[PDB]
């Protein structure tokens, strides 16, 4: 109670994104007032997912992140029973109707190579596409098929660096980076 991180989070991100992040953390037994770096992280991942689905065509993506566990798994079951895609063991973030595959979006404060290595080991199922962004401006996608336009990806990286600058100007960036 009283953290600068919580107030900055609720100020820097959009009210719907803050509400969704709060519902998610509470759904997973996590306190946004005590685990405030993770509050920021959930909000950032949520905004990156929304931006990512805003790129590309109109009907292209199905958003999985942001829903509650049960409804997200229901939509996943529908996607699988519709397209015949292998049911992912763990919840992805998006589904691409154009490339016909699930998408796992990563946002890390560490080296992108490491984070993708970790997430690729965790998923193991070599069917789901994996796309990592970084707060330094780096990105890395499975097969190096980055799915979206260059402009749409550049927008996301710019937003990430803006978040990083806003945290640094308030002296919460060191803690955020070392928290991962
Ligand atoms: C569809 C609805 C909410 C969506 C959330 C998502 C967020 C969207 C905000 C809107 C405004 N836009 C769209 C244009 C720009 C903008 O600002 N964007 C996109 C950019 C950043 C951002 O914030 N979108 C996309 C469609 C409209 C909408 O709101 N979500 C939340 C998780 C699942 C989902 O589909 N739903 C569906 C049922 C529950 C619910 O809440
Ligand atoms: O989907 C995700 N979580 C789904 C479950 C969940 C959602 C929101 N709140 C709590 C639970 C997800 N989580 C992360 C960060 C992370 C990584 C490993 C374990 C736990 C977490 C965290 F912080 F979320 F608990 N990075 C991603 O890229 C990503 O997709
Ligand atoms: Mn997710
Ligand atoms: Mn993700």
């Amino acid at each position: 109670r009283g953290s600068h991180m919580e107030d900055f989070v609720r100020q820097c991100f959009n009210p719907m994104i803050v509400e969704l992040a709060e519902k998610a953390m509470k759904e997973y037994g996590e306190d946004p007032k005590i685990e405030t770096n993770k509050f920021a992280a959930t909000c950032t991942h949520l905004e990156v997912c929304f931006m990512y689905s805003d790129g590309g065509s109109k009907h292209r993506f199905e958003i999985i992140e942001g829903r509650d566990r049960i409804m997200a798994w229901t939509v996943v079951n529908s996607i699988c029973n519709t397209t015949g895609v292998e049911k992912p063991k763990f919840l992805p973030d998006l589904y691409d109707y154009k490339e016909n595959r699930f998408i796992e979006i990563g946002v890390t404060r560490r080296e992108v190579h490491i984070y993708y290595l970790e997430k690729a080991n965790k998923i193991k199922s070599e069917k789901t596409h994996i796309h990592i962004f970084s707060f330094t401006g780096e990105e890395m996608a499975t097969k190096a098929d980055y799915t979206l336009d260059e402009e749409s990806r550049a927008r996301i990286k710019t937003r990430l660096f803006t978040i990083r600058q806003e945290m640094a100007s308030r002296s919460l960036w060191d803690s955020f980076r070392q928290s991962e």
